[PDB]
């Protein structure tokens, strides 16, 4: 007769962090949890093109100048674009599941998913990083943020941290896929992280991008050059203006003659502020063991939003997460 | 919060037909009927508020290259998801088929399933851009809410060359091959959209469909292949050409990814009231047979502020996009 209590978690966060350890463990029946793996076999096998040694491969032969970079710029956003498809499917095929309903009910769901990334990864925080690095064009990030899909009301992203050290320790010890090992990429990385966190405290926060924009100053190669130094941004209680995602779009390439952002530049920052609304945000130190990781994400459970969803609903979404574990090689 | 009654249109079809020229005088007091406002070509964006102009950037590609070509097909549907996204917050709900003339009209120059699908689909088709970038564009189309109108022009072939050529330079070739693709993917566009009018869904006949192989995409670029069917099958859709090997398993079913990918690109065309317009007439004609069609069309209910917000974007749109 009656409902499904769903909690919704997105795993999100710099790369060789552990939050796909954590996921799995959390999953694991050694402690009723789904889990939705990041999409491996889609961007890797199941077509003719790898896109994570495509992405890593572009960088190489731009270094070893057989890529006429300005070409190399566009190749790697087309991969980029590339890492984004699979999200875009899962999301728009859960999306209906979930039910409303939103509330922070502070109890045990019926039923916890625990999704390897959100959409934002792929949409906006990766290619953000591209952009700051000068891998790809504003141009170039303005059409992989627009892409961004609207997350219905219960949402919840848990954006991972880790130390500096353990994170290179744990960056060391993941398997060989020709992916772009970088420094100064995970640098940037962590701080569109921060920036995303810092997004979400702003706005629930009951501020807008409009409020310190006047302010604030333009973003050009000096904002580019300190967005890419390790530590240069952190999680804030009260964010400012300058701590968002928001900031790095205050360029002059987005603004007419008089120093205005265009009307159409304007509408994509709204667009890019009401779909991150529903999302709930918290943030989980992984230091610990894959144990200990896991119990850290479950003792946030209690404070996120959970929905209502009907009987049926809840079984189309463990098929889906049976269905995605065996086709992305889980 | 005083209520408004708005009937949306798309107007969309193959670049050179008449489309934004029709828009226009919708758009003009001249041609008297519903006050309409008109949203042309993102033209700006794609061509002078960047580094790089997409149009030109495109074709010159043609002249790696399937990776840029992806990339420039990107870049096109942009603008078109910003407005989209800043639009359907303003239309309101309770869509119904009224019957009566609508406080106001609002023409749109193209929907978003042009630069994410249509144009997409006729370069995959022609070899340009392979079916994983075909995907990854069509997964972009977004949703469209309750009311939407499209209408996709329509002219003989002869006539919508003749059109391009009295524009174009005087030696400046046309690309008759992607014209040629583009009307039939326009068609398989409307025949999509009647298809899941009369209930069907892409899996109705998809079994007994032949893979979608050489021969298809063959067909698919042959001049006058396609029409709009009375009764269309799977075959004449845009489902059709998605039943390719690189989509199936060993034993030529399709993936659960790539089947949930169809029930998006399904729904997200759902709430699209289809029609066709045959535009051999004058401009003023044209509008003309565009506005016959407002008794059909869905309407919405808004109100006064977010119709005002509606002319601001219109207005906003035209002079940011223009030149
Ligand atoms: N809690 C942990 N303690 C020690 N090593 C870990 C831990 N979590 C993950 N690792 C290791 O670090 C590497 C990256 O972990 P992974 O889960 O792939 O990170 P992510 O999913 O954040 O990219 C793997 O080699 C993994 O075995
Ligand atoms: N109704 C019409 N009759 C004759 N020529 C037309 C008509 N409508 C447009 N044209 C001309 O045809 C060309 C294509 O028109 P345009 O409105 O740009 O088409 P589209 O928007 O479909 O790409 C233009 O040169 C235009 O002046
Ligand atoms: C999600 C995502 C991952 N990646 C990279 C980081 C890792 O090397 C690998 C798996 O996350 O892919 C991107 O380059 N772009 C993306 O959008
Ligand atoms: C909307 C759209 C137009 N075009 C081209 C066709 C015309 O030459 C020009 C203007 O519509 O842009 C694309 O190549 N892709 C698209 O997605």
């Amino acid at each position: 007769s009656h409902m499904v209590t769903i909690v919704r978690i997105y795993l999100d966060g710099v790369y060789g962090i552990g939050k796909s350890t954590t996921g799995r463990v959390m999953a694991s029946a050694a402690s009723p949890t789904l889990y939705f793996p990041e999409p491996m076999a889609y961007w890797r096998t199941l077509f003719e093109t790898d896109v994570i040694s495509g992405i890593y491969d572009t960088q190489n032969r731009k270094q070893q100048g057989n890529l006429a970079v300005d070409d190399a710029a566009l190749i790697t956003a087309h991969y980029q674009s590339r890492f984004t498809t699979p999200y875009l499917i899962l999301h728009d095929h859960t999306c209906t599941l979930f039910g409303g309903n939103s509330l922070q009910r502070g109890t045990q769901p019926d039923l916890t998913l625990v999704f390897d990334r959100h959409p934002v990864a792929s949409t906006v925080c990766f290619p953000a990083a591209r952009y700051l690095l000068g891998d790809m064009s504003m141009c170039a990030l303005m059409a992989m943020v627009a892409t961004l899909p609207r997350e219905p009301q219960g949402g919840n992203i848990v954006v991972t941290t880790l130390n500096v050290e353990e994170h290179i320790r744990r960056l060391r010890t993941r398997a060989r896929i020709g992916e772009q090992i970088d420094i100064t990429l995970i640098a940037t990385l962590r701080n569109v992280y921060f920036m995303l966190v810092n997004t979400c405290h702003f706005l629930r926060s009951g501020r807008v991008w409009r409020d310190g924009w006047g302010e604030l100053p333009t973003s050009c190669g000096a904002y580019k050059h300190r967005a890419t130094q390790m530590d240069a941004f952190q999680e804030r209680v009260s964010p400012e203006l300058g701590d968002t995602l928001f900031a790095l779009f205050k360029t002059q390439e987005l603004l007419d003659d008089r120093g205005v952002i265009l009307e159409v530049h304007a509408w994509a920052l709204d667009a890019l502020m009401l779909k991150l609304r529903n999302l709930n945000v918290f943030s989980a130190d992984l230091s610990g063991t894959p144990r200990q990781c896991a119990a850290v994400v479950e003792s946030l459970l209690p404070l996120m939003s959970s929905t209502l969803s009907d009987f049926d609903s809840a079984s189309a979404l463990e098929r889906a997460a049976r269905t995605f574990n065996a086709e992305m090689g889980v």
